């Protein structure tokens, strides 16, 4: 009785896994048999619930605080992971922030706020993952449908931040091959989280004239499956990418929008 | 009387047009009838020769020093352009630096060196272009075949800096449409300049024992036309994009590699 995609004996790290997509990814990898490093920057209590949830399904996990904007903290995060669990096999770079603004109004401060986490942060999470990971490991970064597949006015900064990631993973796969580590990205479409409700009004003309429920309902019709994307959808795909069965998917960006594009 | 393809009565600015691709673009736009702002960071003499060349073919030009890494100098550059010529119609963002290195070895310093110019710099050149341009104007940024079309080991940092640019211009076209300004990028393949010779050993099978000239000869075979790309090849395409007749190409990235991909 073959059960595919188990991660028994494996150790995974997920950045920003206290809440949102990261949280569901972390719990799912735990459910699949992996021990999990739950990284957070702010959401201490949320991260501890995630740790508790993973332990409850019969795995093990630890919540570690690190600001992914700070490269020395990324280094420390990965050293702590290895010192605690003994090895690290899977690294999922998930932390990101969203941004909207007409090009004409984008400040230096906002450019840097976004790129420092979404692009620079993810680049050095991948570097540190390469440095710490066991042979035959897995690195997954997080892009967006807005990188290439979906054009939203006033969304250039954020779209660009993930466009860089798409290019990163393709070349990362070449470099990381010398340790047989695969490197991919997931590019979610609208996925129901704190970030989604924060900006749902942009995926519609005007959009501020609807309730959060109406906007969510309207977003559900983007997919021909007529439902919203959920953190579990992303987790399902990350789970496969980081499994043994996922190996021949390498250097690729998978847009996870339920067929919207 | 308007002449099709020409740029008579227009004012153009090219970043880093003292040498390399920028210089060819700047001279070509001058040849097409545009008055030209020739930006440089270091190459004073080269920039002045560019200015003289544009004057020799019956147009006008001024060289203006500005470090494109510095957003306040971009502002200054565009301010001076508008003060000097009365208006600015065309902005070409060309300045860039190359980088190679395995992911594992990439430093904070190198990441920032590359992104501050290639990505952040170009983003803010686009912001200042929008801010200063006449209605119906043109903005072109510079990407690379390595963004999406060509994978080179140890080239993740630079490849990603241009992948951001690809996504930027697609969305910039939406924002800038409210002034009828088109925004595109050119994505050169290997193009014979100082930059090409620094890195051409990465582009060919095993070119270790080969001097610059031999590496260039070998790289000439990537294109099914069996020649190298030249700065004039890029200038030729820029000249069309920034013309009236180029209007319906908007929000796009054109890979200019003579058919190699
Ligand atoms: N949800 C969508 O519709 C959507 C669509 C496309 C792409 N994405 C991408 O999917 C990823 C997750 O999005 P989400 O919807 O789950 O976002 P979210 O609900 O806003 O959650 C953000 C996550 O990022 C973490 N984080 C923020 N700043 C951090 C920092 N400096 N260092 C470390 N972690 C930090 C947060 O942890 P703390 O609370 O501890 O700060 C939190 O866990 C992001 O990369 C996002 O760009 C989301
Ligand atoms: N050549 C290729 O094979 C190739 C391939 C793909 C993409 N590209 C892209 O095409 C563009 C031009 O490349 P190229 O081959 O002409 O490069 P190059 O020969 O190295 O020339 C670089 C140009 O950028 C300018 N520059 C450098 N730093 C600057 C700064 N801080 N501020 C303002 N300007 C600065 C330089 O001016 P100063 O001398 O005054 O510093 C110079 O004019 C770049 O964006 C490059 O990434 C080139």
């Amino acid at each position: 009785t073959y059960i595919p995609g188990r991660l028994d004996g494996k150790v995974a790290l997920v950045t920003g896994s206290g809440r949102g997509i990261g949280a569901a990814v972390a719990v799912h990898l735990g459910r699949l048999g992996a021990k999990v490093v739950v990284n957070y920057a702010n959401s201490t209590k949320d991260a501890e619930k995630v740790v508790s949830e993973i332990k409850a399904l019969g795995s093990d996990a630890i919540a570690i605080k690190a600001d992914i904007r700070q490269v020395p903290e990324i280094v420390k995060l990965f050293d702590q992971a290895v010192a605690h669990f003994g090895h690290l096999d899977i690294a999922v770079s998930n932390s990101g922030v969203v941004s909207f603004g007409h090009l004409k109004d984008v400040t230096e401060e906002e450019f840097d706020r976004v790129f420092s986490l979404n692009t620079r942060g993810q680049f050095f999470v991948a570097r540190e993952a390469y440095r710490h990971l066991t042979e035959g490991g897995r690195i997954v970064l997080t892009s967006s449908n807005t990188s290439k597949d979906f054009s939203v006015p006033k969304h250039s900064l954020y779209s660009g931040s993930k466009g860089a990631v798409d290019s990163f993973v393709r070349i990362f796969s070449k470099d990381c091959g010398d340790k047989k580590i695969t490197v991919n990205a997931v590019a979610p479409g609208g996925t129901v989280t704190d970030m989604f409700h924060e900006v749902s009004h942009h995926y519609i003309p005007n959009g501020t004239s609807y309730t959060a429920e109406q906007r969510q309902q309207m977003a559900a019709h983007a997919s021909p499956l007529h439902r919203n994307g959920w953190p579990q959808d992303v987790a399902n795909v990350v789970g496969f990418l980081v499994s043994k069965e996922g190996e021949w998917v390498n250097g690729k960006v998978l847009t996870l929008d339920g067929g919207a594009a």
